[PDB]
């Protein structure tokens, strides 16, 4: 089923509303995904170990249609743990998770979502002591991305140049944490970092938590709900073009309201 959210209308919404009612909700079946429908999705998610974001996406649909929950998927309780780790208001963590996560931390084939960065590979190889031989894989210029499972082909090729460097030059999981942070974030080595990324979305969120903890300016921005500053630090100079700042701000308002 297609992902549904606040403001959606139509046959897919009435189908959702019926499924929510079958799972115990009380709703008017009017094909309008308004606040009552959103609240019901949230209540359903919370009670079935999903992330309670009020968005009926593929994870919610899977539980709602088949009663299945993948144990690799992030839960509400993981977000509460992250809020405790960060000393950040839970609503702020929920907002960050909604806006900044890729959502699914794993590809359909079960491996973590990755993006291999040939310009970082270039950098890690130089620091360890090729760009002409393998220009798509090693390059001072950014890019060459394939995406999705095809990234693993690029990673596999890079790994044959240097296994540690290639993992360091790749971003991992739902928050796309660069492997080269493994040391800064207190992991034993890059292989252990990657192994953790393969276990669960909870581990992928833990990487994000550590990443934020390692940058006190970023941490402070998050704690103080300085969304534009957090987005600039986290997403980079082009944060505004994708509305990260305002999406965070408006998500946080939603979650602050919901918790009240």
């Amino acid at each position: 089923y297609k992902t549904l959210r606040l403001g959606d209308r139509g046959a897919d919404v009435s189908y959702l509303q019926r499924q929510l009612i079958a799972a115990g909700a009380r709703l008017d079946i009017d094909a309008i995904y308004g606040s009552a429908t959103r609240d019901a999705v949230m209540a359903f998610q919370a009670t079935h170990g999903l992330v309670a974001d009020g968005i009926a996406g593929p994870k919610t649909w899977s539980t709602l249609s088949a009663g299945r929950r993948d144990p690799r998927h992030l839960t509400d309780a993981d977000l509460q743990r992250a809020a405790d780790r960060l000393q950040v208001d839970l609503a702020a963590v929920r907002a960050v998770n909604e806006v900044e996560s890729k959502g699914a931390g794993f590809l359909p084939d079960g491996r973590p979502v990755i993006l291999y960065e040939r310009h970082i590979m270039y950098r890690q190889l130089a620091a360890a002591g090729l760009a002409a031989k393998y220009p798509a894989l090693v390059n001072s210029k950014r890019g060459g991305y394939a995406g999705d499972a095809a990234e693993y082909a690029r990673l596999a090729s890079a790994s044959q140049i240097s296994g540690a460097c290639a993992l360091e030059a790749t971003s991992w999981g739902a928050f796309q944490i660069m492997g080269f942070h493994w040391k800064a974030l207190g992991y034993p080595d890059v292989f252990a970092f990657v192994d953790a990324m393969k276990v669960s979305e909870a581990e992928q969120l833990e990487a994000f938590v550590r990443f934020v903890l390692a940058d006190k300016v970023m941490l402070a921005a998050l704690r103080s709900k300085k969304w534009a500053k957090f987005a600039e630090l986290y997403n980079g100079k082009a944060y505004a073009e994708n509305l990260y700042d305002v999406k965070l701000e408006r998500a946080f308002d939603r979650y602050s309201r919901a918790a009240a």
